[PDB]
């Protein structure tokens, strides 16, 4: 010549919480991390 990044971490709710943990009981989800091809995991995104 001003610019400086600076990330932090963020907060969670108990709410999504809540819904994360309701979400991830599909068992599709288990052979898909297990398996690592896309064709399961591109539901979650």
């Amino acid at each position: 010549k001003k610019k400086y990044e600076h990330v932090l971490k963020c907060r969670l709710s108990n709410r999504q919480k809540a819904l994360y943990e309701d979400v991830i009981l599909q068992p599709g989800t288990q052979e898909a991390l297990k398996s690592g091809h896309f064709v399961n995991v591109l539901s979650i995104l």
